[PDB]
């Protein structure tokens, strides 16, 4: 996976074949404990399906809400999600649209 500033954030992202969701989440949990200004946004194709999950520093909830943007990259990838605004997961059915999520992403941390 990547690291990317965007705006006053640092962006992790990538996908991974084959990664159980559960321990997708977790990852993506540890992943945001590292700064006070980082979004994760990682997923997990399994074949024709992908799972995904957007943590963020607790600090930033307000400035980044997991529960939108779940919502947001889970259209792109043809699916949806929910959970809290530092953590949220969901299913979708188009894995080939990663690349389309995490552009739509970024636009999204930078207004």
């Amino acid at each position: 996976m990547k690291e990317e500033n965007v705006g006053d954030f640092t962006l992790h992202y990538g996908v991974f074949e084959e990664v159980e969701p559960e321990e997708l989440r977790n990852l993506a949990d540890m992943l945001r404990q590292r700064t006070k200004k980082d979004v994760v946004f990682i997923a997990s194709r399994k074949g024709d399906k992908i799972n995904f999950v957007i943590g963020v520093s607790k600090e930033i909830s307000d400035k980044v809400n997991a529960k939108e943007v779940i919502r947001e990259v889970g259209k792109v990838l043809k699916g949806g999600g929910g959970g809290r605004a530092d953590l949220a997961q969901g299913g979708g059915k188009a894995p080939d649209k990663f690349p389309e999520a995490v552009k739509l992403l970024k636009e999204i941390l930078s207004g």
